């Protein structure tokens, strides 16, 4: 399998663009920077809200926990090669401890209001113009021969007040290459797609797709996670439960896939489940006939069915967005 766009990106470009681990960091100054206050964290970094000391503008310092030289290489490398593009979180510094050598990255600064608060404020408007947003900063990061692999609420960024999105945390990115096996220990298990779930390694851009159709079909129907599983075998069941397991036959036999024994044995038998089975009375303000047809076009077993980022843009769904541009 390989993308049915942007493929030879990184086949076109010289080996320094995507060859990371040929990357030296240049190792800026430490005290340049100060942490003010402490605003998330996940399980490979804490980060807080900074100041520049020479200029005293806001930052964002991102001090990164232990992780093999590879990964850290990997995520500056990407950052280095996305700066500038729409919605993508710009790099400005890297910095590391003296002493004991713990790599900060600095970000600009960035605003933004928890989703478990924000979502439920959204109008149906808000969400198309918003996953517009999101939709260019993915056209952009696959049109550069990367995926981003983690893409879910918590890491979209948003200033409601500025209306202001950005993609963030690119530790889990990737550069595409035809052919290529991934690891599938990659995103969040509720935004983890079915080629994840079923161990098909060449998986493309197309990933990110899914799991922007499963954020999408939390916010249009009010259900967060869309899909919740407890373990991976889990969630593909969920999975199964509302788009058909004769749906995922197809696909396994198309990728010549073999279903462990105990994991085919949970999914069962189960016909499709229609998204408007999915309305009521909480989400009937945002469940419209053409927010159906996009979350549909997008939740697709078979990666290569579902929609680019680049004809995602172009979905009817978002024409006053558009036009509003
Ligand atoms: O990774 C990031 C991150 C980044 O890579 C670049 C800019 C901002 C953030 C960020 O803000 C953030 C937060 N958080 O929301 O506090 C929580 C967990 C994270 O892993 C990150």
């Amino acid at each position: 399998s390989k993308a049915r766009v942007y493929a030879d990106v990184n086949v076109l470009r010289p080996k320094e663009y995507w060859d990371y681990e040929a990357l030296t960091v240049q190792w800026g100054e430490q005290d340049d920077y100060e942490v003010v206050r402490k605003v998330g964290r996940g399980k490979y970094s804490e980060v807080f809200e900074g100041i520049n000391v020479n200029n005293n503008e806001k930052c964002i310092i991102k001090i990164l926990k232990p992780v093999k030289k590879k990964k850290i290489k990997r995520e500056i490398k990407i950052l280095q090669n996305l700066c500038g593009g729409p919605n993508i979180v710009k790099l400005l510094d890297i910095v590391r401890d003296q002493h004991s050598k713990t790599p900060s990255l600095i970000f600009e600064y960035v605003n933004n209001t928890d989703f478990k608060v924000l979502y439920p404020t959204l109008t149906d408007y808000d969400i198309r113009y918003y996953i517009y947003e999101l939709l260019k900063a993915l056209d952009y990061c696959h049109s550069q021969g990367i995926m981003h692999r983690d893409v879910k609420p918590h890491n979209v960024m948003i200033d409601h007040e500025l209306r202001k999105l950005r993609l963030i945390d690119w530790g889990l990115a990737e550069f595409y290459h035809p052919g290529k096996e991934y690891n599938v220990r990659v995103a969040s298990r509720y935004f983890k797609g079915p080629e994840l779930l079923v161990d098909l390694q060449d998986y493309d851009y197309s990933l990110d797709m899914w799991s922007l159709g499963c954020m999408f079909a939390g916010m249009i129907f009010r259900k967060e996670p869309f899909f919740y599983g407890h373990d991976n075998h889990d969630q593909l069941v969920k999975i199964a439960k509302v788009l058909g397991t004769d749906g995922l036959n197809v696909y396994l036999n198309k990728y010549r896939i073999e279903l462990d024994p105990q994991l085919e044995a949970l999914v069962g038998r189960h016909s499709r489940k229609p998204w408007l089975k999915f309305m009521n009375a909480d989400n009937q303000h945002l469940v419209s006939p053409e927010a159906i047809d996009f979350l549909d076009k997008l939740l697709r077993y078979d990666h290569q069915e579902r929609l680019t980022a680049l004809e995602a843009m172009t979905h009817p769904y978002f024409q006053q967005v558009r036009a509003a541009e």
